[PDB]
């Protein structure tokens, strides 16, 4: 793990310079394609991409797990929905499934801690049947967090070996916006009231309790904001840790990762805290409708491309942004050149 | 034309209610897919779509034309670039071409007034070789505007007959951000300084002249803000009128139209002024980096989905948003149902 972290490659400035020069000579006024241009250059700098903005196979990894904090009345959906939805993932009827098929990406459902019997078709990496209730103690042990980070990391890079060049991250876990809000509060220094949202339609009257739960979690655990692994283990969850692991793994592999929504922002904060070298590999997707979204993004210094008022999770926003990434590649490789048209601009 | 305007269909509230009900029962917390849900319902209400969110063939119509106002020093690119780029459109090397191919849409290049010899492969609907310099008079006659609106309108609907269900609108015309800014100022009541941008990299020092040009255009022509056709003819251009015609034509055909950037906003304002019934058929794409973008969008009451800092035009932003439209359809038709999973949420 320390090894893994040590081995994350820095971006290729040379490839990026070459990329920038090419883009400037394309059939358009310079810089006119805006973020589509900056995205291509960012991609060019990723060592796993071979010096150019390229997209091979795509995969969305969905990390599923239950949380003990559910018992605190912070979620309106029955606990079983995690298990139910996880099986549905295997049938291609879910939101991420539909959107992924649309983008030509494959969905990988991973069980990191669902509180139910094992589901056939789902990759088994279960840590335990649900994590501990953060309100009264820690979600898990440090050891547990570390081992899962490692395991997911390797799984992520192994995919690279099979042609995957673009990843998307997602989750499934009733009550997960609670630990997400806690982490956000911790890493960001924001008060719980400011980053606690409605999650999956929590009634406005139940909010206050959710806020109390977050503060309690923090107070009791005393997580260290300067230690990403400490925070994850204490007030995180298996699903959030898994998402963080995807991030570490893509980075180590020198490949890009598309974030999703609020839960993913949580995970991204942790990843970046753990290894700043991870940052350059991250790509925002959409601007989640969760209250704490603005604050989290500001701390990541990220401006998402899509404003869809989305708040489903599952990696649905990540799937939706995949075509944008492919567009930046299409622009780069298939547009003609000014010179070839004898076009001269000041 | 009055006929045409009269015959624009109102949206199907019945189909929309049915759509809403279906969406609510899908495998997710209600309303969780945000704008993706509102988009599907909007589509369902369009009579040309047959009571459901559907996407058949896609086409982007690019309206090309030169402007006399170029002579005022409001554009840094040589005049010939319009003609040059228009031919390139026929070779598939341009920005819209690349992005359209990416989205599986076909590009239709239409010459509505390029100041050069006719270009083989380009649809000929040329009004004149460039429009009049708005700084000293009108761009064209009312008759001319009306005839072009009509002609483009019919062409647009005819495509519908050939399987096209989704349109995108675009343009090509050096100096076109000038008449665009003028129209915006007129329809919106904003001062020229507030809506005049850098267009295709106009140097910050040249701005002031561009602003003076806009005011002069307005002062001299005295366009009537309550008469969209009056405004277009006076301080518009053949390209902008053509874009407006696409809009009128899709609406008459009861089909959706994706806007592009700043130039398209101009055209949309005019279209809506001319026929409010057009509004429900319009779909924003991206948030153009042109200064006057915020003001124009506010007047259309539109919030774009994409924030890419784009400012190329050609209908490139429209092509980029096509997959989003297709996603809303995919969601609608392929997601599973809560009921089928025995999932019950309050
Ligand atoms: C049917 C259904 C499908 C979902 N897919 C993702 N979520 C989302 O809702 C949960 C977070 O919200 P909270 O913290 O309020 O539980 C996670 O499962 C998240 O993925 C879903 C939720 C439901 C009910
Ligand atoms: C090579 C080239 C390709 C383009 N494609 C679109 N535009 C854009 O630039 C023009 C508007 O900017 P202004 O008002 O400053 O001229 C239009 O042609 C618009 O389509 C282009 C401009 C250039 C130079
Ligand atoms: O932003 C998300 O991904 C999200 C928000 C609320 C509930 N589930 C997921
Ligand atoms: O927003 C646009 O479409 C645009 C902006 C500047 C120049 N050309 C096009």
């Amino acid at each position: 793990l320390h090894a893994l972290l040590r081995d994350i490659p820095a971006p290729d400035a040379e490839a990026m310079a070459r990329t920038q020069q090419h883009i400037d000579g394309l059939l358009k006024p310079p810089g006119s394609l805006g973020r589509l241009e900056t995205l291509a250059v960012q991609l060019a700098g990723m060592p796993g991409l071979n010096g150019t903005p390229q997209v091979g196979e795509k995969a969305v990894l969905v990390m599923c797990a239950d949380h003990g904090v559910w018992d605190e009345g912070v979620a309106v959906s029955p606990k079983i929905v995690t298990a139910i939805q996880a099986a549905n993932m295997t049938r291609g009827t879910t939101g991420v499934c539909v959107l992924a098929a649309q983008a030509g990406a494959k969905v990988h459902v991973i069980d990191v801690g669902i509180d139910a019997e094992p589901i056939p078709g789902v990759v088994n990496m279960r840590v335990a049947r649900g994590c501990g209730n953060i309100a009264v103690g820690p979600a898990m042990s440090r050891l547990q967090a570390e081992a899962l980070l490692l395991e997911v990391s390797r799984y992520a890079c192994d995919l690279a070996q099979r042609g995957v060049t673009l990843f998307g991250v997602g989750e499934l876990g009733m009550a997960n916006t609670t630990p997400a809000a806690a982490m956000v509060s911790v890493f960001t220094g924001s008060d719980a009231k400011e980053v606690v949202g409605i999650g999956a339609n929590l009634p406005p009257s139940r909010i206050d309790n959710k806020v109390d739960v977050v503060r309690r979690a923090i107070a009791i655990n005393q997580p260290n904001p300067r230690d990403g692994i400490d925070v994850l283990s204490k007030v995180g969850g298996f699903d959030l840790v898994g998402m963080t692991g995807v991030m570490l793994g893509a980075a180590r592999c020198g490949l890009p990762v598309l974030l999703d929504g609020f839960l993913s922002y949580s995970a991204a904060l942790a990843a970046c805290q753990i290894a700043p070298a991870v940052r350059p590999y991250l790509i925002p997707s959409h601007f989640s409708a969760e209250k704490g979204a603005r604050i989290a993004l500001a701390h990541l210094s990220m401006e998402p491309y899509l404003h869809m008022a989305m708040r489903l999770g599952e990696g649905s926003g990540a799937a939706l942004a995949m075509p944008i990434v492919e567009a930046a590649c299409a622009m780069f490789h298939n547009m003609g050149e000014l010179a070839a048209s004898n076009i001269v601009l000041p």
